């Protein structure tokens, strides 16, 4: 006894623990709260943000327990020790399988936005989530099934602390096998999924940025063959410009605002339509002045259109970088302590990572059940507004 008296440390460890508890309940609550009285909240991507709040409320709830009563030592029976020291498992999963919902939702959503909304539904949505749910169990108590070290279990730890029969000491690391840990759950399970994740994320950008540009493109070409009819000698240089003002207005033809984005198409395709004709009747001077009311169309309609749907774009990257965030910090949170796993697997040379080291990195895993909120704050106006009126109404 060379080293302070292991309460002192774990005393810290507990507090810390315990202030994470609270403040992911605080936080999660409140994002379902929003979610639950605010309609423009309602929609499928946030059913998965309020079953990824949900996973975080059980980490403050039932995860962080768990880990603090892990830290003793505490005498019980193996598969009982196994089921608290797995139960994190399930809950991280789940939140695995959200957040990769939510990068898929998203794609889907830019990708294929005009059949977006008949084929990702809440029906279909509130299904998924579910089937997610019993995938976690499943998942995260494999140790449960016999992928476990209950059949070697240390009996000089176990009699040095005045364990019973069948019972051990319960300590995550002597229970979990370290080659599940490693390959099964964070080669398989969660550094894969978040790959592809980062991959969904890179079509999602990749789909943004092209799509941004084709619009800055119809818009150049429209703009560029009104030079080449203005600046045209005969009526083929007119047939020819107006052919394809012709094709590309069609092109770019697939609520109020929307009813007169239709009117605007209706006569843009007419007057280039009505110029067209002038132009194969060798009419050049005729077939310029009719393109030249295609100005009007374009300054009350086509640049209105242009400018609405580059802001859905940039919308889509915004909301599209928020949850990216959110599944960033999911890594970032969690990566540590498997990294450790890996040095004690890996490495048996090395020395264990120390118990200090050990505290910090749960510590971290544990902050993460407590982000989410905030990003969901400082990034979606429509989250911030709804956290306000709550607090202000029932909080103060
Ligand atoms: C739905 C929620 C509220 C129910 C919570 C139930 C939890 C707390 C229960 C369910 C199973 C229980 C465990 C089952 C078996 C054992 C082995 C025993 O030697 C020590 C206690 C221990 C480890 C129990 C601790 C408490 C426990 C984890
Ligand atoms: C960007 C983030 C996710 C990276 C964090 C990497 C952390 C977890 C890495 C960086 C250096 C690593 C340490 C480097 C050396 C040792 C000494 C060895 O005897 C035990 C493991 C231990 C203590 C490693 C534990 C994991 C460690 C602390
Ligand atoms: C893309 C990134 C975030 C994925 C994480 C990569 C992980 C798997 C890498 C990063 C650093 C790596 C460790 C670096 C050093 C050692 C010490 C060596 O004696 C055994 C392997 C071991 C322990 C490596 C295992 C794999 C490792 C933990
Ligand atoms: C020494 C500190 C107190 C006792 C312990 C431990 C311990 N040792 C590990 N090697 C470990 N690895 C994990 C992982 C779960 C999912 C991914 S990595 N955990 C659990 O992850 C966060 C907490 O819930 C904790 O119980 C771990 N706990
Ligand atoms: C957004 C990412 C997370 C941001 C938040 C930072 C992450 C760490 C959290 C709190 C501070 C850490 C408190 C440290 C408590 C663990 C150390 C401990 O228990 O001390 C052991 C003792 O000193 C000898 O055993
Ligand atoms: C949401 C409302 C708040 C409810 C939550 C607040 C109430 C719980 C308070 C304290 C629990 C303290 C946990 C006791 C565990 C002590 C373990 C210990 O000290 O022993 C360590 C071991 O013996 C050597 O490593
Ligand atoms: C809001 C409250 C609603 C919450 C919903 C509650 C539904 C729980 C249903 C079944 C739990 C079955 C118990 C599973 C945990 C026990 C694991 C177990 O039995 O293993 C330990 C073993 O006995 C060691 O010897
Ligand atoms: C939406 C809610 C979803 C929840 C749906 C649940 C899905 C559970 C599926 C697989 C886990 C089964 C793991 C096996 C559990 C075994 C517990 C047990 O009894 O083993 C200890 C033994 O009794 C002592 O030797
Ligand atoms: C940044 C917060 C990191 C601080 C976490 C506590 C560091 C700590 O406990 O110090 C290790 C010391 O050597 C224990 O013996
Ligand atoms: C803040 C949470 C309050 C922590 C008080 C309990 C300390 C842990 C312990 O009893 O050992
Ligand atoms: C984590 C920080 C979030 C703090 C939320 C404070 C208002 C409480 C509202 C509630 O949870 O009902
Ligand atoms: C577990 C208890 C905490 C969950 C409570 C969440 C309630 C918020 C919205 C649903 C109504
Ligand atoms: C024992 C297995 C059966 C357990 C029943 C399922 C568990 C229920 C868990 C959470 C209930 C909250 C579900 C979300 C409510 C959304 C309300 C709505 O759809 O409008
Ligand atoms: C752990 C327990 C946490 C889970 C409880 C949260 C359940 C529901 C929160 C509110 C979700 C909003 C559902 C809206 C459905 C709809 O709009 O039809
Ligand atoms: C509202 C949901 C409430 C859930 C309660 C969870 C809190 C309890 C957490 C872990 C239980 C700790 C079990 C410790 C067993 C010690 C018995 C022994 O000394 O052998
Ligand atoms: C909603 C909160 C859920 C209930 C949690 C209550 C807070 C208790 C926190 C940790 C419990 C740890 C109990 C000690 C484990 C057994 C240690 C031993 O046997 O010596
Ligand atoms: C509400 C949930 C329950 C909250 C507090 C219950 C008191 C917890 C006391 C833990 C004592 C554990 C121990 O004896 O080691
Ligand atoms: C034990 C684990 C319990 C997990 C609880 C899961 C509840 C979390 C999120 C449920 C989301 C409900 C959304 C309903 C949308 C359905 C619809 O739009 O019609
Ligand atoms: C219903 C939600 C709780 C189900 C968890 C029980 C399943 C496996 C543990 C034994
Ligand atoms: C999932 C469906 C079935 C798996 C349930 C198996 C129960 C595990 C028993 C644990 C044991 O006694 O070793
Ligand atoms: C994607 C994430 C997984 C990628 C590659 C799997 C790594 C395979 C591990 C080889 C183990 C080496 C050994 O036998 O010690
Ligand atoms: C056995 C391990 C189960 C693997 C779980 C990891 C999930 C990975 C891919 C799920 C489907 C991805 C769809 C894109
Ligand atoms: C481990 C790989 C890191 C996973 C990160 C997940 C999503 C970030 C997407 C960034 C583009
Ligand atoms: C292994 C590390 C890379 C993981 C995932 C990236 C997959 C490649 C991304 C596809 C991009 C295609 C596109 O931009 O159109
Ligand atoms: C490993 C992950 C490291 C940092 C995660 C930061 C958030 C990643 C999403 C980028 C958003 C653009
Ligand atoms: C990102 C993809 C993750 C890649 C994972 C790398 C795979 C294996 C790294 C660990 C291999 C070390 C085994 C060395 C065994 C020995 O010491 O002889
Ligand atoms: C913030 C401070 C973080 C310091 C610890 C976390 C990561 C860096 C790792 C430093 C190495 C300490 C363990 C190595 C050892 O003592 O043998
Ligand atoms: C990418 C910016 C942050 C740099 C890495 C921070 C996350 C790792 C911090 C501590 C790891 C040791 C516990
Ligand atoms: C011991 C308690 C530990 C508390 C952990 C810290 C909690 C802070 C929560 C979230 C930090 C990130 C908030 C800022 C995100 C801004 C999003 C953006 O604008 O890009
Ligand atoms: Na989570």
């Amino acid at each position: 006894d060379d080293g302070a008296p292991p309460i002192m440390g774990s005393s810290v460890y507990i507090t810390v623990e315990l202030a994470i508890a609270v403040l992911a309940i605080l936080g999660n609550v409140l994002v379902c709260w929003a979610v639950w009285l605010n309609s423009n909240l309602q929609n499928v991507t946030n059913y998965f943000v309020v079953s990824l709040a949900a996973a975080d409320i059980l980490v403050g709830v039932l995860a962080i327990p768990f880990a603090i009563t892990i830290s003793t030592g505490f005498c019980a029976a193996c598969h009982g020790c196994l089921f608290i020291a797995c139960f994190v498992l399930v809950l991280a999963q789940s939140s695995i399988f959200s957040l990769l919902a939510i990068a898929i939702d998203r794609y889907i959503a830019i990708a294929i936005p005009l059949r977006y909304n008949g084929l990702v539904t809440g029906t279909r949505a509130a299904g998924i989530i579910a089937i997610c749910w019993v995938l976690s169990f499943a998942i995260g108590l494999t140790p449960m099934l016999g992928w476990n070290n209950c059949g070697q279990p240390k009996e000089g730890k176990a009699h040095s602390q005045g364990c019973g029969e069948g019972q051990v000491a319960c300590l995550f690391e002597d229970v979990v096998p370290m080659n599940y840990m490693v390959y099964f759950n964070f080669f398989a399970c969660v550094l894969v999924p978040l790959l592809l994740m980062l991959g969904v994320y890179l079509r999602i950008f990749a789909a943004a940025r092209r799509q941004l540009a084709d619009l800055e493109d119809n818009w150049e070409t429209l703009n560029d063959n009104l030079k080449v009819i203005e600046k045209a000698d005969n009526a083929a240089q007119v047939k020819d410009a107006l052919t394809k003002m012709r094709a590309a207005a069609l092109d770019a033809q697939k609520s109020p605002e929307m009813k007169d984005f239709r009117h605007g198409f209706d006569i843009l395709v007419g007057q280039i339509d009505d110029a067209l004709k002038l132009a194969n009747e060798g009419k050049v001077k005729e077939a310029q002045a009719a393109a030249e009311q295609l100005k009007t169309t374009r300054n009350a309609y086509i640049q209105k259109y242009l400018e609405r749907a580059r802001s859905t774009l940039q919308k889509e990257v915004h909301a599209a970088k928020s949850a990216a965030i959110i599944a960033g910090l999911f890594a970032l949170c969690w990566l540590p302590l498997h990294i450790i796993n890996c040095f004690t697997f890996f490495c048996p040379d090395c020395s264990h990572a120390p118990l200090w080291l050990m505290y910090l990195a749960i510590v971290l895993a544990h902050t993460n059940s407590v982000v989410n909120p905030f990003i969901y704050a400082y990034r979606i106006r429509e989250f911030r507004q709804t956290f306000r009126k709550i607090i202000r109404s029932h909080v103060l």
